[PDB]
């Protein structure tokens, strides 16, 4: 019922803040990440590593623009060019004020900005400025659970550091 | 899978209020409204009206102090004193930040406060406060529009004014 979050972000310290941010804020639709344009369009086209998926859209892109291979405002045209993508909200993660306004000009409708490093309180604000439809749970889904920590792992073991133990 | 609110509420002006700072928010488990504490109690027990609704805790109480018959300080005891029923999170409705401090000495673990009139940026904050798990969805689910919609009807009927349309 509940479709998962996919998140677009390379850089591993980056990427780190942004898992914490959603860790803290209890949200908990299961977080698929892709490290670079050309994952996360398989991911959105259900192609490559995605090509056996259940087919659905995302509830929320949470996009870097830093991406290589392909870059974000590449993916973010793509989807809003796309009958079957562009109704998706997308957050863009940006590295300025001044890139949230240029990218603000493309007239891509970005439905909504974070200014890097990813804080829990402005990630809340972010979704919050979607204005979607929510509903709160007393029980995470446990998929979404073993989706975090998976990751927590992988990223940790890349890192070659953990920040906290559960 | 989405387990509704109770919204335990007499005052007919307070209950717009709150429904509408709800349909706002577009916070989208189902709204079930009880208007004393006789009828909160028996929805929590399966009793009375309620003989024959499936089993399960509501997410959240929102609990109005000022009810008629039983009061809210009832309802929230009895809660607290229940194996079954004391692990659901409770957001008090007060009627000013003295009430709340009050309320806050009977060590009944009351998880938020709303001081009233409920306006949607309060109301968001205490939800919020109640650290609990929660979802982004796309489309409401459509259970939880049409008994929003059906008690904006009643009420409309009984307080014989609306304040919007669909
Ligand atoms: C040494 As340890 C607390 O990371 O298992
Ligand atoms: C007169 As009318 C807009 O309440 O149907
Ligand atoms: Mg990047
Ligand atoms: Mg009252
Ligand atoms: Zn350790
Ligand atoms: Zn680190
Ligand atoms: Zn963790
Ligand atoms: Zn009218
Ligand atoms: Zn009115
Ligand atoms: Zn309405």
């Amino acid at each position: 019922m509940l479709k998962p979050i996919l998140l677009v972000e390379d850089d591993k310290r980056d990427l780190e803040l942004t898992l914490v941010a959603l860790e803290r804020s209890k949200l908990s639709n299961e977080v698929i990440v892709v490290r670079d344009g050309a994952q996360a369009l398989d991911y959105l086209n259900r192609e490559g590593d995605f090509r056996a998926r259940e087919e659905g859209n995302p509830a929320v892109i949470l996009l870097d623009l830093k991406l290589p291979k392909v870059n974000g405002l590449e993916v973010l045209q793509q989807v809003r060019s796309s009958t079957q993508l562009r109704s998706i909200p997308v957050v863009m993660l940006t590295s300025s004020q001044e890139e949230s306004d240029v990218v603000k000009s493309y007239e891509l409708g970005v439905n909504a900005y974070v200014v890097k490093p990813v804080e829990f309180k402005q990630f809340v604000a972010a979704i919050a400025d979607l204005g979607i439809f929510w509903a709160v749970l007393n029980e995470p889904p446990p998929g979404s659970m073993k989706a975090m920590r998976r990751y927590e792992a992988k990223l940790a073991a890349a890192l070659e550091h953990h920040h906290h133990h559960h």
